[PDB]
């Protein structure tokens, strides 16, 4: 915990909330002064709790870099029209700079350039069958490619684009590495993930791999294209198979105008995977002996199976899906927004579905429980001193994914008559301390902000001679679990919120993920669309 003024470290929109935060035991007055000194803006601090103490600023709307004083402390803060274009533009790149089988050139990648990875045909598991699955992402710190947590990175930016458009028009994918027309940025950077994912379908059965990676986790020194480990697609699984059978029947629905070839491969291949759910047992996917990889098991498989029953209701527009998904929307399970929790994805296709397709009585009570749960959500916001909606059980591993989604059901809800009064709040108090408005003064963003990330655990940027990180990835956050020898050795007895660390070998705190920067992209669009 540093003894400074905690904030918004990218930077305030004119138009947005201003909050910074100090540990204090007083209100102390504090000041915004242009670079030169003058002030242009003066309040007093104000309680929130455990230690903490708030200053709004959010009057002062002519932009610039201000000096914020407060005590003896000051901090410099950027006030913008569009302060976020930057860091989103950052952030949707990183999922160019995660392309598996493909040039990245140095126009294009700066010092992060490579050569073409994982090129050779994987093996399907123990068999002598070899398939091609080349592109889409490496997932993470490691160079795995896995169906399920793929789904919710798809999901999330065609929703973004859906939701955003607009803000999502200000900024640049690495565009040279794409194919031509040029699509919008979240569709053309999210095409590459589809593509991939259409290869992992088993064209016999519809079934779809849970995952193509190496055997074992190659060393964190490795480099994308000296991976030469061979490649294996681990067995079949009904997660893998759900989850993208609604994220194939989400792009053929989003695609339709501006790709009508990927929009109707799209449609086919989410029909062929609901064919395999409904032959198939819920059977939870279980690493293959041999294989070491990221197993991203489940044993709750009914989310999944809504998931793909309401993208498929919402894609047809067809009053016959309905049937299967409402016993599901009636279900105890948890509304989220995944990797493994994937139910809200369902509820959501299901409320932008035409009102005449579904049951009235149904869809009230739907809304109902959405409205409920952001309640809940608004007031551990309400609770927490810098007013996000998260409780000290809630610092897990991907905290701020934990986070994020949760930002990301307020917004999402709007567009389904779900108007919640602090859906604005949390997406930028969410935001705040992504970039810095939390206990550890930490921007959880490379490449940004005063103290940016600078040792992800990420193969690329740990093999190079940079480091010096790829800029833009948004790493896992504080998890009081401590479920690595670094977080266990230097994390023991500290609070759930500065239970992170900025090293290498820290996997459980500071690994990056395609699934945790694409609400980062859908949050952030949003803030910049006011
Ligand atoms: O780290 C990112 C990627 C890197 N690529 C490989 C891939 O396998 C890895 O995925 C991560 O792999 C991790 C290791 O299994 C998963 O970590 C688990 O993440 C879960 C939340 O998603 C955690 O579960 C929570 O833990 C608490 C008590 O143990 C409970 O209060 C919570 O109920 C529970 O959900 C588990 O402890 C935890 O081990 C992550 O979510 C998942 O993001
Ligand atoms: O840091 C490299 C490896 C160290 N010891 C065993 C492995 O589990 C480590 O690899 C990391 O494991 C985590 C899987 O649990 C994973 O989330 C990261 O992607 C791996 O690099
Ligand atoms: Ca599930
Ligand atoms: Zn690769």
């Amino acid at each position: 915990v540093p003894k400074s003024i905690f904030y918004n470290q990218v930077g305030y929109l004119i138009s947005g909330d201003k909050r910074f935060w100090i540990q204090a035991h007083e209100p102390q007055p504090f000041a915004l002064r242009t670079p030169e000194g003058q002030a242009v803006f003066a309040g007093m601090t104000k309680p929130v709790g455990g230690n903490w103490y708030v200053g709004d600023f959010t009057a002062l709307r002519v932009p610039g870099t201000y000096t914020l004083t407060v005590g003896t402390l000051e901090a410099r803060v950027v006030i913008h029209r569009r302060a976020y274009r930057d860091v989103l533009e950052a952030m949707l790149r990183f999922f160019d700079y995660q392309l598996c089988g493909v040039v990245l050139p140095e126009d294009e990648a700066g010092p992060w350039a490579h050569g073409a990875c994982h090129t050779s045909d994987a093996k399907v598991f123990g068999t002598e069958r070899a398939l091609a699955c080349p592109g889409g992402w490496h997932d993470a710190g490691d160079y795995g490619k896995y169906t399920v947590p793929a789904a919710k990175a798809v999901a999330d930016l065609l929703l973004a684009h859906e939701y955003f458009p607009a803000a999502l028009a200000h900024v640049r994918p690495m565009r040279s590495v794409h194919r031509a027309p040029h699509l919008p940025p979240a569709l053309e950077v999210a095409r590459e993930e589809i593509a991939w994912l259409l290869t992992m379908q088993d064209p016999a059965t519809g079934g779809v791999y849970h995952k193509v990676t190496t055997p074992s986790f190659p060393p964190l020194d490795t480099r994308p294209e000296d991976d030469d480990a061979p490649l294996v697609l681990s067995p079949i699984s009904y997660a893998a198979t759900a989850t993208f059978c609604a994220a194939m029947a989400h792009a053929a629905l989003v695609y339709r105008p501006f790709d009508p070839a990927l929009s109707s491969c799209c449609a086919d291949a989410a029909r062929r995977a609901y064919a395999w759910l409904g032959a198939h047992e819920m059977q939870p996917f279980h690493n293959p002996d041999g294989i070491l990889t990221g197993e991203y098991g489940d044993a709750e498989l009914r989310d999944e199976l809504l998931w793909a029953s309401c993208a498929l209701l919402r894609m047809t527009g067809d009053s016959a899906w309905a049937r299967v998904c409402e016993p599901l929307l009636d279900l105890d399970l948890p509304w989220e927004l995944g990797w493994a929790d994937v139910a809200l994805y369902g509820v959501m296709d299901y409320l932008r579905t035409p009102r005449a397709a579904v049951s009235d009585d149904v869809r009230n009570k739907v809304k109902s429980r959405l409205l409920r749960e952001l309640d809940a959500l608004a007031a551990m916001a309400e609770s927490h001193p810098f007013g996000i909606p998260m409780r000290d059980d809630d610092f897990i591993w991907g905290s701020n994914m934990v986070l994020l989604n949760r930002a990301m059901a307020f917004l999402l809800a709007e567009g389904v008559g779900v108007l919640h009064p602090a859906a604005h709040t949390v997406a930028q108090r969410a935001a705040d301390y992504l970039f810095g408005a939390n206990p550890l003064g930490q921007c959880y963003v490379t490449g940004f902000g005063q103290r940016p990330v600078r040792h992800p655990h990420h193969r690329p940027s740990v093999a190079d001679d940079v480091d010096h990180p790829v800029p833009g990835m948004v790493v896992g956050g504080p998890n009081r679990h401590l479920q690595d020898e670094i977080a266990r050795a230097q994390l023991a007895g500290r609070p759930a919120m500065e239970a992170y660390i900025d090293h290498q070998d820290s996997y459980s705190t500071n690994e990056v993920a395609v699934y945790w920067n694409s609400p980062a992209v859908f949050v952030i669009a949003a803030l910049l669309e006011a």
